[PDB]
């Protein structure tokens, strides 16, 4: 049996001093990075004046000779939307391959009338790209109805001539401007003109981010065929005068990541070597493009092996990009220069600023890391670039510097830095095809600066170029970009020739972070401190984590019944690692039923003392516990990994979530709780095994901070991390009498639920067990004679809808993560993928290919993607479902499991193709994705089908089209919506989490209504209000006044104002995402009145919160609602058979205590969802305007929209 | 239509143009239910006309118009109310219903 | 353009024929100018060969 974590994440090679200096700089504070760069980039006053003069000369030439689209817009008086729509139409017409066919369609069908009739795929799928071309502004999603209107308008106004001009424009742009050519042969033909003028070329075959083995093989053969064509054309010109190729390592392997480093070195490296061997034979350059920051150091391991490989000796064409916007850049250069010296290879080093800036900001914020791996002020990148050029120019004997930039100021600075001595081969400049030629035609040639320029030349079809064209446009198109500024008439040449080195040198704090970019720790500002994660791409972090994880496996973890009086005796058994039952993680002593009942009585005795701790001090306990969990995170990770079968990545996020719960509920307490918000009393917190620290901590922390003593009943499968959480909370100051841990099975849970002093239950788990708890609680009333509150957060049958406008590679990554992360053992996991028919086969092929790249095994290795399921019984249940589907003839795709999985309980990630959504009839809590296909016109019916399961937890939509977003999000009934991203990993206070129907009672965990459920009088949550008044409520209040029910009419109007229906907030979170929180109607509320006035109050409460009602016909109160306004009557039904008229979304009950108890039992017996029931006596309705609390009559909806999905962040284009 | 607004000129020609900015991403939900009902009946041409009406309807348009500082000048498209339908044929009635429902109206 | 240039004379007629104050008459002529320019622009944005007159 392999020792735990003995092979967690060993580096590819021992880290040299130079490699360690790189890692040390990964997230170095910006104020520490800049001073040495300022010093390295400093030049004499004479040189700075000469450079400013050169830059001015270049900029004057640029502005003196200065679009095709702009002239088209002008000629036909197009609006911006018409220009975009026209280019989308032109793009579509160019998907028609035959020219004569296209021209006939234009003349005879498009121009004369309905373009829609002739052109499964929206015309406007790529309109975000064309929007950038036409307007310079990025929008993440497409207003396809505005574009359709604009296209109809422009065609009806201008006819065939404008279509012809648009087609010719788009043909030129996509065939000659965004690419040098559609194929490498075409690109080579078009390169001769500028090669004769002294330019050179590096061809970019536009591949990246392979999703499957087949994709990677396709990109490989594309590079190989390109190298032959380029090498044939080079014809012995060599690596400096002749053309070369650029490759992206992410194109050549579907799992190019540090976590998969062994596969990268074993499988990706030989492919690069084979391409490099061919480049060597033709003697052309082969450049490795730089990608995301978490791939930098991994790529150095490939560069090292290749440069030391004797089979490649004799060739100096290997090239490597370094990104000056990265904090490691100078240290990477030191490493590369030294590698060039050791290997004797003159490495071609392309210095760039960097293409992934927005994405790096978003990633570091999402991951809660210490700092960014890139600068946050554009001027810092400029100084970094110049400083790194100084380093490169001192080493031209051993490397070949290649200064890629379109910035005339940067260029001029380096031109003068390099000095007067030049020869071809010493260094070169580089630029992008169709972007940098205006500048570099002022540089290349004896009549200019007589310095060479290599043109980075994209090569590819329309489909290939459009895929990531947005990122490429933002490089030179953001407000801080030189190319954007040179075109801005409000930017002077003196501004453009400003010396970034001297500007930074003179700032008050050299290297200060951008004011408008939050460090990840500060995402929530003054509200609370964000939890911190760990960078599993950082070798220092991996090495320290390895030791902490090993040490955690040496610990004698135990879980005991921790009563107020001390630990109790009980039946003791071992806890085994679900991924390897030979690995004993610890021992649990389980609680007797007698001791569980004793614990409730002790909690009841202690309830006054804990309620008397002021809310601010209770919140301080939670904040202290959060600090303790943050400090203990590495040890907690190890326990979660081994006890719960989680990967390190998922364990980090789990501990972060627990920290966030603690800090969120602490802050919410400080915002709300006062003396009148009295605690319920002892609360039983029952938690699941799949989030054994986070949900455990969340429920307990909320109940405790609301002033309630807690009986914590963790899942029988995962008691050890629960015991450690309780230990931490007690260390943080929670008294033993306020937090008792009762390990054991459902018998312990049930004994707690049934105990007379139990004042509330927080349950997260299966819908079936929640229903059993609901039935037990319906037997009971509080001492005041009211229902015992139950928060029951249960399963989902979560769907994602994907239309033909979505990017398949994005979809597949989000599906693989959503469905199979944590072996599908998230309540949020994707269960049903719905693919529009026209793209379903392509996406399914990619999905199956991606499925087979997953590594399944014991989770104490970083390379493991999917761990075990929690128990053999879970495994058996999931497998029975798979075999039932297989026996029905459904196509089943499964990854093959390694033999080592036999010592644990594993289910292979599985894809099952269903005919109809109704083929799936129960939540299958495992790594099992079901796929259905739908016709575009059946989208609305499909949303009906998703809603028809009765669940309503998470839901995903992948589309670029605003009409589809509006339609689907308005019709879907789920608590957590996700647009153009995965559907898992809800973040406390950012995506408040929880659903409706069979998925939950609410209120949402990690949301602002949660604590109010845990006190007898709910406070007003922060930001909880709405200026909107339900119009049916208003009609009802007028009807009441017309009937003479003046007091009830006033109460109705007050309910209308008090309701927060219509609340619509954006919650603070990471850049590149919009996180929305809205309050909607719940649905149909069951009203069980006893008196006419009670009915009117119930109806006012329900209508004010947007609901319809079903009124108990057995109340005999039909004559009290005569002659209702039609608007109110539409919302009112009478029910004699409550079970037949559901599902309801809540209930309001009026009666004395025994009437309430009887009704509560009848409601618990209704099939389907657990209903949030509020009861009041007639006297309570008369005395208390809040007898029914409106918090529980609205439904919370969270929506998280990935606004970077189009390829960039529009808001951050204004941040420089 | 309103004088000094973008629908006005379209009343004065025999085929109305699409006015500037005249579109909406919202689809009437009753229109959607009607289209599905037509689908179930096999009324394929009418269901298509209904979906097309749902899309081309500008019900829900909500614009801020350029004007002086210190003022917000808003322009919005709502349902008209209840539309009188005088059909002759079943298909005509379905098309009339589609048009009226797509624009948020009762009939 | 003609109504703008001739606004003072138009004001005099509107004041005396229609009982308007000078301020109201200015706004009246402005509104006429704006109708002209607005419908001119709306036409340039929309009308093509298929939008036949009544
Ligand atoms: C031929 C060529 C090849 C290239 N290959 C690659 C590659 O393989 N990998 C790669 O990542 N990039 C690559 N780039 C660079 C990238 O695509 C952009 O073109 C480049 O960063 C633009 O910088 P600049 O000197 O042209 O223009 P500038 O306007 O001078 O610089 C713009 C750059 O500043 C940086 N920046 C913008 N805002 C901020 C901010 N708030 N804080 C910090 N920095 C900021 C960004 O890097 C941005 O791209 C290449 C560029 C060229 C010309
Ligand atoms: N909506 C959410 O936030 C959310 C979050 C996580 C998990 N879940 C759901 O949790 C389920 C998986 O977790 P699980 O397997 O631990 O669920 P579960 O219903 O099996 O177990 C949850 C808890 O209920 C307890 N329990 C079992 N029988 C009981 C009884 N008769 N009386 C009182 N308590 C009893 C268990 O001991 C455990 O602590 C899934 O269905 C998942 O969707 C929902
Ligand atoms: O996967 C989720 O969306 C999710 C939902 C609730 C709580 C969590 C979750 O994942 C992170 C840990 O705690
Ligand atoms: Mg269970």
């Amino acid at each position: 049996a392999p020792a735990p974590f003995a092979d967690f994440a060993p580096p590819v090679r021992p880290q040299s001093t130079l490699r360690r200096a790189i890692t040390a700089a990964y997230r170095r504070p910006e104020t520490e990075c800049l001073p040495p760069l300022v010093e390295a980039a400093t030049q004499s006053k004479e040189i700075r004046d000469a450079a400013a003069s050169t830059a001015r000369k270049l900029i004057e030439a640029l502005r003196g000779k200065h679009s095709g689209v702009e002239g088209l817009v002008q000629e036909y008086s197009l609006s911006s939307q018409e220009g975009v729509a026209l280019m989308c139409l032109a793009e579509a017409l160019l998907r028609i391959p035959d020219t004569a066919t296209r021209d006939a369609l234009i003349r005879d069908k498009i121009a004369d009338g309905n373009w829609k009739s002739h052109l499964s795929r929206s015309l406007f799928v790529n309109a975000a790209t064309w929007g950038l071309v036409v307007t310079g502004k990025l929008t993440s999603t497409v207003n396809d109805r505005s574009l359709a209107a604009a296209l109809t308008r422009l065609i009806s106004r201008c006819g065939e001539p404008v279509i012809r001009r648009g087609v010719d424009m788009a043909m030129r742009m996509m065939g000659e401007q965004f690419v040098t050519g559609e194929t490498i042969r075409e690109a080579l033909k078009r390169s001769k003109e500028l090669e004769e003028k002294g330019f050179s070329y590096s061809y970019d075959m536009l591949g990246e981010a392979a999703t499957t083995a087949a994709d990677a093989e396709r990109y490989y053969r594309d590079y190989e065929s390109a190298i032959h064509a380029i090498g044939k054309a080079s014809a012995g010109r060599g690596i400096y005068e002749g053309p070369g190729i650029s490759i992206k390592l992410s194109a050549l392997h579907p799992r190019y990541s540090r976590a998969q480093a062994a596969r990268v070195m074993g499988e990706l490296l030989p492919r690069v070597k084979a391409l490099a061997l061919l480049a060597k034979n033709y003697d052309i350059g082969l450049n490795i493009d730089a990608e995301e920051a978490d791939r930098l150091e991994l790529s150095l391991d490939l560069l090292e092996v290749l440069c030391l490989d004797g089979d490649l000796s004799g060739w100096n064409g290997m090239g490597f990009v370094v990104q000056a916007y990265g904090k490691r850049c100078p240290f990477v250069l030191d490493f590369i220069i030294d590698l060039a010296r050791r290997s004797g290879r003159r490495i071609m080093v392309r210095l760039v600023k960097g293409a992934y800036w927005d994405a790096e900001i978003k990633r570091a914020q999402l991951d809660g890391l210490a700092d960014f791996p890139v600068f946050t002020r554009k001027i810092h990148t400029d100084v970094s670039y110049i400083a790194c050029a100084a380093k490169l120019l001192a080493a031209t004997d051993v490397v070949f510097p290649q200064f890629a930039t379109h910035n005339a100021q940067t260029l001029a600075a380096i031109y003068h830095m390099a000095g007067k001595d030049f020869h071809v081969g010493k260094y070169e400049f580089q630029c992008l095809h169709g972007m940098g030629e205006p500048l570099y035609e002022e540089v290349v040639g004896r009549g200019k600066l007589d310095r060479p320029c290599r043109i980075y030349a994209p090569v590819g079809t329309h489909e290939t170029l459009l895929a990531y064209l947005v990122r490429r446009l933002l490089e030179n198109g953001a407000n801080s970009s030189f190319v954007h500024r040179i075109n801005d008439p409000k930017v002077s040449i003196d501004e453009l020739i400003a010396d970034p080195v001297e500007v930074v040198r003179a700032m008050p704090v050299v290297g200060a972070k951008h004011d408008r970019i939050a460090l990840p720790a500060e995402l929530f500002g003054d509200a609370r401190t964000n939890s911190a994660g760990l960078d599993l791409s950082n070798e220092e972090t991996l090495a320290s984590l390895t030791e902490a994880l090993r040490e955690s496996a040496a610990m004698k973890w135990t879980a005991l019944p921790q009563l107020a009086t001390g630990p109790a005796a009980g039946e003791t058994r071992t806890v085994l690692n679900p991924g390897d039952h030979r690995d004993v993680v610890g021992s649990v002593t389980e609680t007797s039923e007698e001791d569980a009942r004793r614990a409730v009585r002790l909690a009841a005795d202690a309830a006054p003392d804990w309620a008397a701790v002021p809310p601010s001090e209770r919140a301080a306990c939670l904040d202290r516990a959060a600090e303790l969990m943050q400090a203990r995170m590495p040890t907690l990770l190890g326990l979660i990994i081994r006890e719960a079968g989680k990967s390190a990545l998922n364990a980090i996020a789990e501990v972060r979530e627990a920290i966030d719960f603690l800090r969120y509920y602490a802050e919410q307490t400080r915002r709300t709780l006062g003396p009148g918000h009295g605690p319920l009393g002892p609360i039983v917190c029952i938690s699941p095994w799949n989030f054994p620290l986070a949900i455990f901590t969340g429920q307990i922390a909320a109940a405790l901070v609301a002033g309630n003593p807690v009986l914590a009943k963790p899942a029988e499968e995962t008691p050890l991390i629960a015991a450690e959480g309780v230990r931490i909370l007690r260390e943080a100051g929670i008294p033993a009498s306020a937090l008792q841990l009762l390990p054991g099975d459902g018998r312990v849970g049930a004994a707690l639920v049934a105990a007379a002093e139990t004042a509330g239950v927080m349950f997260t788990g299966s819908t079936e067990v929640a229903r059993l708890i609901q039935a037990q609680l319906a037997d009971r009333l509080s001492p005041a004679g009211r229902p015992i509150p139950l928060i029951a957060e249960t399963g989902g049958q979560n769907a994602m809808i994907v239309d033909s406008s979505a990017l398949a590679e994005q979809v597949v990554g989000d599906v693989i993560t959503s469905a199979f992360d944590s072996a599908g053992q998230r309540c949020s996991a994707l269960r049903v993928l719905c693919l529009q028919e026209d793209v379903a086969d392509r996406i399914l092929t990619m999905l199956k290919g991606a499925l087979h790249e997953l590594h399944i095994g014991r989770t104490d290795r970083l390379s493991v993607d999917v761990g075990p399921v929690i128990t053999s019984e879970a495994k058996d249940n999931i497998e029975k479902h798979i075999e039932r589907m297989r026996g029905l003839g459904r196509k089943v795709e499964q990854i093959g499991l390694a033999s080592e999985t036999g010592v644990g309980t594993f289910v292979p990630p599985t894809i099952i193709e269903l005919e109809k959504l109704s083929d799936l009839q129960r939540e299958v809590f495992g790594p099992v994705l079901h796929v259905i296909r739908y016709r575009r016109d059946d989208l609305d019916r499909l949303v009906d089908d998703v809603n028809a399961t009765g669940y309503g937890l998470t839901f995903g939509l992948h589309t670029r089209l605003d009409e589809t977003i509006a339609h689907v999000t308005s019709r879907i009934k789920a608590g957590n919506l996700y647009i153009n991203r995965n559907i898992i990993g809800a973040v406390v206070g950012v995506q408040p989490f929880g659903g409706r129907g069979l998925s939950g009672t609410g209120p949402k965990a990690g949301g602002p209504l949660y604590l109010g459920r845990l006190v007898t009088t709910a406070p007003v949550p922060p930001q909880h209000s709405s200026v909107h008044t339900d119009p049916v409520l208003l009609d009802f209040a007028k009807w009441l006044d017309g009937k003479g029910a003046r007091a009830e009419a006033e109460a109705a109007r007050n309910a209308g104002s008090s309701s927060a229906l219509g609340l619509d907030l954006e919650l603070p979170g990471p850049v590149g995402e919009r996180n929305l929180y809205t309050l909607h109607a719940r649905g149909r509320i069951l009203l069980v009145p006893a008196t006419e006035s009670g009915l009117y109050h119930q109806l006012a409460a329900a209508l004010a919160t947007g609901n319809s009602v079903a009124i108990d016909a057995a109340s005999g109160l039909q004559a009290s609602l005569k002659n209702l306004p039609q608007t109110v009557g539409l919302r009112v039904s009478w029910s004699k058979d409550w079970a037949a008229d559901g599902p309801f979304a809540g209930a309001l009950v009026e009666g004395d205590a025994e009437r309430i108890r009887a009704v509560n039992k009848a409601i618990a017996a209704l099939p389907g969802p657990l209903l949030l029931v509020q009861a009041a006596s007639s006297g309570e309705i008369a005395r208390n305007p809040d007898a029914y609390c409106l918090n529980w009559l609205v439904e919370e909806v969270s929506a998280s929209i990935n606004t970077a999905a189009a390829g960039g962040n529009a808001s951050l284009m204004a941040i420089g």
